[PDB]
């Protein structure tokens, strides 16, 4: 399926012809599968009244014609793209300008000097930031997939694993039950590498009395998922508990003001002075979360920059982390949609460390 | 080093927003987080960050690292830009977005902008002796689980479960990950020389094309073998004979000087001999680093000579539609007297 309609009447509405999405080594990748349903890297897609086309290369011909209903040529796609745009008498043309690069953009410009463009990146950020209930459900499965995954992954962690072994079977349990990808690559944190906010998942071999901050999330029919959890080989330390407890009381605190309305910045600041108050305000995290939906990384940031009022249904995470380097860091994530007069929490595995 | 081998342009300015300039990230500086934005000068390695990667950038590389702690990250690049009294930047064009482009343009004001694509795609071509190790990691990581997966491969699995355990058994081996999805191609699929895996059923018989490579510190890998459930036709056998005799045409006269046209050219030339010229590929090969496609590339239309370590692959291959398909493909480095292969599998089918 696409959301290709709702994308001519927005071009349709300014009086722009057509929607030109250059998908090349995934440069837009979640614009060509909202838009179009095709998964692969490469895509050239021009939508238009009456007009779905897709051009890709070998690679992708068979792909595209299972995933997508439109118009598919196989393919240097300028010359190709430009038959058709004068054949449908295109004049106008809508582009992702924050997804071209400069010297595609002037290769497109220089082959196209007869055509004027129009930038609606902040058109299409705003209508994925939004999601509809369809997009909410595939979100949840892919959270559902993720959960059931960890409950039964967890139990087997154990000293003398590394990292990446852990981290291979988290995302094989994901796949057993249902997962069609993953979202991004598994984070598996153990030691002092979990005062590390946003490494990967390495050799390292896990010993006993390690805290391990695992950030994972199964994709399903195109939606993310993104869930943080600590677990601990053994009793964690008294220490480690406080901090823990902070980092959720943190979370917690920014869930309750959570509302359509707010903004990234107000959230980021309950979270921000919560924890300044306690004394760790030099260990607290970047920032307290992001959205999520075709990626794992796309509006609305939540973030003591983003002052942007959060209408209801946008999707995003709330994981505030709290890092003492060179010793261990904790972060514990949540994937919320948000409503009305308050949120509506996605995720539901515990929050408390999963002692192993 | 890299940076100094770059080195009237003043600095070589990388913006790696979300992995946006990656390769050029992890090869200047040997960072490997999503966001660093890197300038490099004849007296400035400078690479910009936040806090999510201030820790991990200075484990990782021998720049001095700045932290954005307020503010826009272009208002610090700008006043860096000022300080430097840098006037003219290189950038790679290819990797740097139209509208990223206007706001550096409007915060510097003054500056020139000069692409440098080509030269920074020619470094990376000659791969030095570290990035080889790499590529071999990634190729024995990728090997050892190949062995282990086809010892698990059977009949009724579908090609989907082959590629998964596959990939799962490379990642528990060390992968950081994938360098492109896991292709299984098995009986009639195997003749589609980009047929990717699905839920196909594999059964007694079925020729199995396995097209796969992990990555392992950035480094790709990408491998080639042949798989049957029991022992092959003897047309099958035959098919097979041939393509590995092409492959060792073109291996035996590879070296330092040789054109990729040439090698493309003797494989194809022996296919066709044998009565296969209407059946074989379009290219005989590519090259791998960063990335599982860059140059060079060994076809008929590149006629440059190839230097001493540039990293491709060579993998020639009949495809028969509506019956069977067959790859084999090696990861090899140029030599000045012949080349080094890295893939150590054996080229027979893995009859299993
Ligand atoms: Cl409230
Ligand atoms: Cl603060
Ligand atoms: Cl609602
Ligand atoms: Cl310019
Ligand atoms: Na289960
Ligand atoms: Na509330
Ligand atoms: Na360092
Ligand atoms: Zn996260």
């Amino acid at each position: 399926m696409d959301r290709s309609e709702r994308l001519i009447q927005l071009i349709s509405e300014e009086g722009i012809d057509a929607f030109l999405i250059m998908n090349i080594e995934n440069s837009a990748r979640a614009s060509s599968v909202y838009f179009s349903g095709f998964t692969g890297s490469f895509s050239i897609i021009l939508i238009s009244e009456n007009t779905r086309l897709l051009i890709t290369d070998s690679r992708y011909t068979v792909q595209a014609k299972q995933e997508t209903d439109f118009e598919v040529r196989e393919v240097d796609f300028i010359d190709v793209l430009k038959k058709t745009v004068n054949d449908l008498k295109i004049k106008t043309i809508a582009l992702e300008e924050e997804r071209v690069s400069l010297s595609l953009f002037r290769r497109i410009s220089s082959a196209f000097g007869d055509r004027k463009f129009i930038g609606i990146d902040d058109e299409v950020k705003q209508m994925r930031m939004v999601k509809d209930e369809g997009e909410i459900e595939k979100i949840k499965q892919a959270i559902e997939i993720s959960e059931r995954a960890f409950l039964e992954t967890v139990q087997q962690i154990r000293a003398g694993m590394t990292e990446k072994e852990i981290a291979a079977l988290l995302e094989y349990t994901m796949r057993k039950e249902g997962a069609e990808g993953v979202a991004f690559d598994t984070i598996v944190a153990s030691g002092c590498r979990s005062a590390l906010p946003h490494g990967k998942a390495s050799d390292k071999v896990v010993e006993r009395g390690d805290v391990i901050v695992i950030d994972f999330g199964a994709t399903y029919e195109n939606y993310c998922a993104d869930i943080t959890r600590v677990v601990s080989i053994g009793e964690p330390s008294d220490e480690v508990k406080e901090v823990h407890s902070i980092v959720l009381e943190a979370q917690e605190r920014a869930l309750k003001i959570a509302k359509a309305g707010v903004t990234g910045k107000l959230l980021d600041s309950v979270a921000r002075e919560f924890i300044r108050e306690k004394g760790y305000g030099e260990f607290f995290g970047h920032s307290l979360g992001h959205g999520i939906g075709l990626e794992v990384h796309e509006g609305p940031a939540i973030s003591f920059r983003n002052d942007s009022p959060l209408p209801e249904n946008v999707v995003f995470t709330v994981e505030p982390g709290i890092y003492l380097e060179g010793k261990f860091g904790i972060r514990i994530e949540e994937d919320v949609v948000l409503k009305e007069q308050g949120c509506e929490i996605l995720t539901t595995l515990p929050r408390s460390i999963f002692v192993v």
